[PDB]
């Protein structure tokens, strides 16, 4: 593999949730370790499972891996890390200011941006540690900051900025008053990871047409600032073996192949490496090194019975929460069709441009232009007064992944109020950190009602991406919202197909489904991984499956 050639004392591993970093990670590290490598594995995930795929405990400290000579671990608890990165900010003031200002500072510091933020002070940490290069020749991370994160970090008001104490609160600027070290260290650490000679990036992805835009623009963020040193790993790729006597893999060989050869162009110059599909989810040594290789019915309901009970009231706020690329779009699409096609009234709104287009209006708004609306609103309301510096500091802070989520739901809530005479279809959603942060100032108590809004969150039959609608869910029930249904789309197990190897990812499944139906979720859908690309009424009409 070309990423695995000459690789600096630092290595990152960027991307979605479930696309491989981790396993790559520790792949990686093992295949250095034995190549008489002094290696350092840093597990930087919520619910970090590392230890588990070498068969021991790992934790704050650095520790050795028994099975891996040369190879030792650190565990760096990004929860653990936004919570103390909290508690420096709000304990003085406990007791000292009232209740319910504290209680709303602390609300400020429990988003994704407190919890990146406090992420890059782990990481700088580490980077800025001399000593260690001295212990380690390479050095591993599973997870990688954001061009966001970064950029605030070199922004001069950072230091030198107050922003009018966030009022109507769009703010996420609350997390840098936490900044433990000295503005010079987060500069170096910047350095290190613009020098090439330091850092490598890796941008790991999946051979479909989606995700790869994704990384294109990650890709784009990242050289812009400076980390030019990057390598795109292709993930999970159907080796074309397999494509022989099947309806569905030879269909997705045939697409995941067409994007192999129509890559995004800002990734066309990128050194690129595929890493084929494994039937097993790897789980010990043997297993994790196959993976740099060079050569080769669960019960639950279909999304027509949860469109069913939908149907029940005949009418209603229906919202898709998850990830992205988990589907919401097309859940959402798929959901308004079979409401559509039932005779009752439904008005689906989305955020994205795509929909072939009777009771079924659609609304599409533009993401680009609500942002916009929404930033230039917060610039000329908290920004008097603001030097230029402070300025950039809040257009920065307006480029948050939450500033178009907010400026998006802005926009839906036009016609959410159409959901008490008829169906209101969303494909996306704010967190509840957000909706709390947006009540402070909104019709909260109508998310709220079970009746009018009924959430559902989409996920795939994944450890990561359950764990993290799992987050997502846990979040918004803080903000008084329980989500009424859970759909699990892109699955293999209840998909028609004789390829062996297919079948053995179908049963890796069963793990997954089982732990949503019994301990996340109490309505839930399964759907179908569809091969090709459910681009129209048909397609979208296949997922749902039938009636009674
Ligand atoms: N090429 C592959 N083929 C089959 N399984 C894979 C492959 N890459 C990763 N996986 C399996 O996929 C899950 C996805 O995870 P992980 O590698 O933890 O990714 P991330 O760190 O990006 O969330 C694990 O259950 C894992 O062992
Ligand atoms: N069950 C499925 N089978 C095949 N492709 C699917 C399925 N669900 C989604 N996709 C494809 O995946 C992408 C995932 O996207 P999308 O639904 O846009 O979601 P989101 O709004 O969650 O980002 C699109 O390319 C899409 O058409
Ligand atoms: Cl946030
Ligand atoms: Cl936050
Ligand atoms: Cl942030
Ligand atoms: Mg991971
Ligand atoms: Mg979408
Ligand atoms: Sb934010
Ligand atoms: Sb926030
Ligand atoms: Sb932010």
């Amino acid at each position: 593999m070309q990423f695995l050639q000459n690789i600096p004392p630092y290595l990152f591993f960027t991307g979605k949730g479930g696309v491989g970093k981790t396993s790559i990670s520790c792949a990686t590290a093992i295949r250095l370790a034995e190549q008489g490598k002094r290696v350092l594995l840093v597990s930087t995930d919520p619910a970090s499972n590392v230890g588990q795929v070498f068969s021991q405990t790992i934790g704050n400290t650095i520790q050795a891996i028994a099975s891996v000579p040369g190879l030792s671990a650190l565990e760096i608890d990004p929860q653990a890390a936004a919570q103390q990165y909290r508690a420096r900010i709000v304990d003085p003031i406990k007791g000292v200011l009232p209740d319910d200002v504290v209680s709303s500072i602390n609300e400020q510091l429990s988003g994704a941006c407190t919890t990146e933020i406090a992420a890059f002070d782990e990481f700088t940490g580490l980077l800025t540690d001399a000593s260690l290069l001295t212990r380690f020749d390479h050095i591993i991370f599973d997870t990688a900051p954001t061009g966001h994160t970064i950029r605030l970090l070199q922004l001069p008001g950072a230091w030198s900025s107050f922003i009018d104490s966030n009022p109507e609160g769009a703010s996420c600027l609350g997390p840098m008053a936490g900044l433990e070290k000295q503005r010079e260290q987060y500069a170096y650490a910047v350095e290190a990871l613009s020098d090439p000679k330091r850092t490598r990036l890796v941008l790991v992805a999946r051979l479909q047409k989606s995700t790869l835009q994704e990384v294109a623009r990650t890709h784009l963020e990242l050289a812009a600032i400076g980390l030019k040193n990057q390598y795109l790993v292709i993930n999970g790729v159907l080796p074309k073996t397999e494509a022989a006597n099947d309806t569905l893999a030879a269909a997705i060989w045939e697409r995941e192949q067409e994007a192999l050869a129509n890559l995004p162009a800002d990734l066309a110059g990128l050194p690129t490496d595929t890493l084929f599909l494994q039937p097993v989810n790897m789980v010990g040594v043997s297993a994790l090194s196959r993976l740099l290789s060079t050569q080769p019915r669960p019960d639950i309901p279909s999304l027509s019975a949860l469109v069913d009970d939908i149907a029940r009231n005949e009418h209603g706020l229906i919202m898709l929460m998850g990830k992205g690329g988990v589907g919401k779009t097309t859940m959402a699409a798929a959901i308004a069709v079979r409401l559509a096609d039932m005779g009752f009234d439904v008005h689906l709104t989305t955020s994205d441009p795509a929909a072939h287009l009777n009771n079924l209006q659609v609304s599409r708004i533009d993401p680009h232009e609500e942002t916009e609306r929404y930033r230039q609103h917060v610039l000329e309301t908290k920004g008097k007064e603001l030097d230029e510096a402070g300025k950039r500091l809040l257009e920065e802070d307006l480029r948050s992944p939450c500033t178009e989520e907010i400026a998006v739901f802005q926009a839906f809530s036009r016609v959410i109020r159409e959901a008490g005479k008829r169906f209101v279809v969303m494909d996306t959603a704010p967190t509840g950190h957000t909706l709390l942060l947006l009540d402070a100032t909104t019709p909260m108590m109508l998310l709220q009602d079970p009746e009018r809004t009924k959430v559902l969150l989409v996920t795939l039959p994944e450890t990561t991406p359950v764990l993290e609608a799992a987050n997502l869910q846990a979040d918004l029930e803080r903000a008084g919202i329980h989500p009424w249904g859970w759909i699990i789309n892109n699955s293999l197990s209840i998909a028609d197909t004789r390829s062996p190897l297919l079948r053995m990812r179908a049963q890796q499944e069963l793990p997954q489904i089982e732990s949503v139906k019994r301990q996340h979720a109490s309505r839930v859908a399964l759907v179908p991984v569809l091969a090709s690309e459910p681009t129209g009424i048909d397609k979208l009409k296949q997922l749902a499956g039938h009636h009674h």
